C-alpha cells in the first residue's frame, strides 16, 4: 500500500516538473509576442489601396498639366513668329 | 484511515494536475493565434491615415493652384489673338 | 514515520500546485493584452513612410519642374504684351 502511494507521488513529481518546464517555455514565447498597446491598428494604418487611389489622381492632373503647358508653349511659338 | 487520507488527496492532485495540463494545452493553441514582435513593423516604421491625408492636401493644393494660373494663362492667350 | 514523510511531500505538492495556477492565471492575462494575428495588417496590404516620402518627394520634383515652366511662360506673356 504505501509503495504504491509512493509510486503515485513519483508520477506526480514527474508531472509537476514537466508542467514547470512547459510554463517556463510559454513564458519566453509570451515575450516574443506583440502588444496590442505597441501594435497600430487597421484603422490607423494608411492601406496600399487608399494610397494608390490618391495618388492615380494626383497623376492623372500632373499628366492633364503636363499637356497644358506643352500645348501653350507651342501657342506662344506660334503667336511669335516671323 | 490515514492511508485513505492521503488517497483522497492524491484523488485531488491528480483532478488539478489534469485540469493544468488542459489549461496548458488550451494557453499553446491561444499563443499560436498572436503576432510575433519580430513580424510586425517596427514603431512609426508605417504610414497613417493622418499623416497621408496631410501631405496628399499640400500637394493637391499645390495642384490646384497650378490649374488655376493655367485657366488664366489660356484667357490670355485668348484675349491676345 | 513512513506516513509523516509522505503528507509533507503532499504539503509541497499542493503549495506547487497553487503556485503554478497563479503562473497560468497570470499567463492568461498576459496573453490578452497580445496584439492577433488576424488584427494585424499584411505586409500586402501596408505602405512604409519611407516608401511613401519617396513617392512625394518624385512629385514634389515634377511641381516644382511645372512651376518653373508656368513663371516662364508668365513672363512670356507679359514680353508679348
Amino acid at each position: 500500500g504505501m509503495k504504491q502511494i509512493e509510486m503515485k507521488i513519483e508520477e506526480i513529481l514527474s508531472k509537476i516538473y514537466h508542467i514547470e518546464n512547459e510554463i517556463a517555455r510559454i513564458k519566453k514565447l509570451i515575450n516574443l509576442k506583440a502588444n496590442k498597446a505597441d501594435v497600430a491598428t487597421k484603422d490607423q494604418l494608411a492601406t496600399k489601396t487608399e494610397i494608390n487611389s490618391q495618388m492615380k489622381q494626383i497623376e492623372w492632373k500632373i499628366e492633364e498639366i503636363l499637356s497644358k503647358i506643352y500645348h501653350i508653349e507651342n501657342e506662344i511659338a506660334r503667336i511669335k513668329k516671323l
